Formats: C-alpha cells, sequence, structure tokens
C-alpha cells in the first residue's frame, strides 16, 4: 500500500554525453529498474528543449514543466504537485535526488528504503567525514575543526510528503536542514564514494570511468 | 646548493596489489620520478619483512627500520633521524605522504612544492568541502554544521625539518601533522589537492583506486 516515489529537480548539463546516454538519463534508469519505486518524476523548467526526447525514452516518467526560479522552487512545485494530483498520498515516501549524482548504487537506494522507508523521521544517504578539517582566511589555515561525529550529505533524501510539503511551506540548504527546524531528527545512512556529483573534470573523469 | 626536497612515508594495507606492483612501490614510483623531489625515504616496523623486496626495487630509496607504535610516533622518529644523520638541513622541506594515497596526480605535487615550498610557514594539499555537513547524536541529525570556508586535508603535507621536529616534540590533542605546526602559531597554506589523491581504506576505495591507474 504504501509507495516510494522518486523525484528530480532538472529545471550545468544534465544532457551531457557519456556512454551512449545524458547524465540525466543515466540518472533516470537507476530508478527505472529498482523493483522498490513505484514512479520517477523530472521537473524541467518550460522552455526546456531536450526534455521532450528525455520524455519520449522514459514514456512511464513523469516529465512536468513547473520548474521555477531556485532549486528550492522547483523541488516545492513537484512535491505540492504529486499531492494535488492525487498521484501520491500524504503518507507516502518522496524520495528527492540531485540529477548530477548519475551512479548512485542501486544497493545503497535499497538500503536507503529499507532504513527509512517505515521512519517517521525520513532519512538521507551520507559518509562520515574521514579526513581533518581546517578553515581557511585567505589561502592560510585559522583553524583546525573538530570531525567527531560529522558526516557529509548526499541524495536521494527520503521523506514522507506530507511532512516535507510542510518543511518547505514555512537559511535552508538541503531538504533535510528543512525538516530538522520542525524539530524532526532524520537518520544517516550510509551513502557510497561511487555516489559522487558530476559538478567538475576531475569528478567528471571518475565518472566517466565508473560508468564503464 | 639549492633548499632539498625530501619524501617522507609513514608505513610501520599498502600491500594490495593492484596491477603488478604492490600500493607502496605505486606511491614510490609518483616521487622517484618527479625532478624537483631530490630523496625519499621510507619508515616501516623492524618486523616488516615485504620492505626488503622494496628496497631491491627501488636502490636510491632509504628504507628504515624505525616504525613507531603509532603513525605519530614513526613520523617523529624519521624526521629526527633525517636531521641527527645529516641527510636534511634545518631549511629543507619534508614532504609527509600516506602510504596508501596511491593516485596523488604528478601535477598536484608540483604545485604543492612551488607554493609551499617557498614559504616559511609550509602547506598541505586540501579540497574544499563541497556538500552539505551534519552532526550526528546516535544515528540520527543533530545539528547542519555551516561549510563555509572549510577545507578536507589529504597529503602530502610539507614542512620545513627544523619547524617540523619542532612542532612534534612536545600539548598533544594534535590530528595531522598542520595542526601541530599551527599551535606553534605558525599559519599553513592550503594548495589545492585533487579528487583523485584519495585514501585506500575500504573496498569502494580500491576498486577506485584500480580504476584509475589503468
Amino acid at each position: 500500500k504504501r509507495k516510494n516515489i522518486a523525484l528530480i529537480p532538472a529545471a550545468p548539463k544534465q544532457y551531457v554525453e557519456i556512454g551512449s546516454k545524458t547524465v540525466l538519463e543515466h540518472v533516470l534508469g537507476i530508478f527505472e529498474r529498482h523493483e522498490a519505486v513505484d514512479l520517477t518524476v523530472v521537473v524541467v523548467s518550460p522552455e526546456d528543449t531536450f526534455a521532450d526526447k528525455v520524455q519520449t525514452a522514459f514514456p512511464q516518467v513523469r516529465v512536468w514543466k513547473n520548474g521555477g526560479q531556485t532549486r528550492a522552487e522547483t523541488v516545492r512545485n513537484g512535491v505540492a504537485k504529486l499531492l494535488e494530483t492525487g498521484l501520491a498520498a500524504e503518507t507516502d515516501n518522496i524520495l528527492v535526488h540531485d540529477a548530477a549524482r548519475c551512479c548512485l548504487p542501486s544497493e545503497a537506494l535499497a538500503r536507503l528504503i529499507e532504513q527509512a522507508g517505515n521512519a517517521a523521521e525520513g532519512g538521507i544517504l551520507a559518509v562520515p567525514v574521514a579526513d581533518t578539517l581546517k578553515r581557511a582566511e585567505s589561502g592560510q589555515i585559522s583553524a583546525t575543526v573538530d570531525r567527531s561525529g560529522l558526516w557529509q550529505a548526499q541524495t536521494p533524501q527520503l521523506f514522507q510528503a506530507g511532512l516535507l510539503h510542510r518543511a518547505l511551506a514555512a537559511g535552508i540548504t538541503d531538504e533535510a536542514s528543512a525538516v530538522e527546524k520542525l524539530g524532526v531528527r532524520p537518520l544517516l545512512i550510509q551513502g557510497d564514494a561511487r555516489n559522487l556529483k558530476l559538478t567538475q573534470p576531475q569528478d567528471a573523469y571518475i565518472v566517466r570511468l565508473l560508468l564503464d
């Protein structure tokens, strides 16, 4: 009865060509082949050209053109529509995922759903900070900051639809940060080193190699 | 007579076969082929035996067997012995590198030598923290911590032999070499590292390491 719905804000090329497809197409395939995800939605801007062809290659994915002006606004429109549309109940789970984390391992997606799927507080994938951290002033170190109990967040970020809608309605960064402001403490679930984000050539070399 | 650049690798796993060489042999390979490095030393435990084999593949590398009971103690002994021996002068540079960071880009090494190699305060390779940071209480988020201006330290960490010997000799609640230098009131430079300069500590890493070398 309870569903798990993937939502991807994509309204900066997710249309870069690696292997035989785009980054986005590489992303949607990981969700489409996962048995535990019941539906995948992509929110693009009303002027996104390549979007129509993406829809054609993935007819069961809903490609919506109600992107806003910010990543925050485009996520807000996506969640609101799933609810108004009736496609998701207030108690179904929404997994918000970055369009550029196109190497997420299916086994880590399973962990996320298996461990935060039935928790009222939801959960995100994350990896413990393993290196010493430093604060910089103008190219110099002004201090060493304790890395005790610190984690770096990845995506997806899984939360009940009703809970997420409330939190995004109210200095926010990720979705968990808006959930934390309501008094809820989300779980931290082991992400993966392979789950990196495409935001620069160094990353790209590693992604391009992982996608082989 | 120019100021010298000496690599020091505390290695008392790094013997995980990859291709046709151990991780260690891969690491020695990066320094021995780099024009600006004048010497390379590896400090192992006296019990270590595979180290003898390493010595035969790298005749100019110095394999010392005065490892400590911890990484901090082995770095301390290597630096002391480099000075006591006369191989390093007080003002030569000591580049302290992890035995398991076998994918350090040659270009990254050059930048460190060029920028920190000529600054009395030394410097380290490091990358800015790009993802949102969270503090955990018992598997749950207890806070989001501000990442503005924050960096993750890598190796090598480059300091003058006399400044490094001084800083590691005696409070004690420190972590990397930079943090012992900072306690003296000195601020090391931060030089851009690289995403491939990762350390081999778990299977996820090994897959990426093996993949990056081919």
